[PDB]
Formats: structure tokens, sequence, C-alpha cells
């Protein structure tokens, strides 16, 4: 079940979701949500929970990107201004 959530970065300063990259023999393990930090934008939503997979983040797609690279691009968005839309795979 793919769900897209729009986090408000006006009142929230951090998302509160530690990204965990899944590493294996191949490498396309993808990035998943580790833990949610109370006080973050994600904790204000509720649809995202530990174990959710990040697919698309503000138009950008991480499904065919490296785990590390996904976080690289993600950091550019997370350290920017504007609404952050997270597309998770539950
Ligand atoms: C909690 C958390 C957030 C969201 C937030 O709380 O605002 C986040 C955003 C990013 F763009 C990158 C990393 C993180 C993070 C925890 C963590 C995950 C991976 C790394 S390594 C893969 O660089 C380090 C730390």
């Amino acid at each position: 079940n793919i769900i897209t959530v729009t986090l408000n970065m006006e009142r929230h300063h951090f998302l509160g979701i530690s990204i965990v990259g899944q590493s294996n023999d191949r490498g396309d393990g993808g990035i998943y949500i580790g833990s949610i930090m109370k006080g973050g934008a994600v904790a204000a939503d509720g649809r995202i929970e530990p174990g959710d997979m990040l697919l698309q983040v503000n138009d950008v797609n991480f499904e065919n990107m490296s785990n590390d690279d996904a976080v690289r691009v993600l950091r550019e968005i997370v350290s920017q201004t504007g609404p952050i839309s997270l597309t998770v795979a539950k």
C-alpha cells in the first residue's frame, strides 16, 4: 500500500525519521524508516511507521537509486525550504 504524505516544514524543523539503508549481496535493498522521533513532522502525521519504505520524495525517485545516494539527495531536500512529500510503501 503506497501512501503519499505531505509534511509541513513551516511549523516543523525536522522530520523525525532515521533512514535505514538495506544492504545485501546485490545492493538494491532500498531505504526504510527506522524510528520516528517525537516532535518531528512525521510524528505529526501518523501514516508513516517504522518499517515503511521510501520510494518517491518530492518528485525524486529513490527506487532505482543507491541507498547512500538516496540519503544524499534526501538530505538536499530535508535541508531545504518547502513542503516535503514522502511516498512510502507499506
Ligand atoms: C532522523 C533522520 C532524518 C530526518 C529528520 O529527523 O529530520 C534524516 C534525513 C536525511 F536526509 C538523512 C538522514 C536522516 C536521519 C537519520 C540518519 C539516517 C541516515 C544517516 S547516514 C545514511 O548518512 C544518518 C542519520
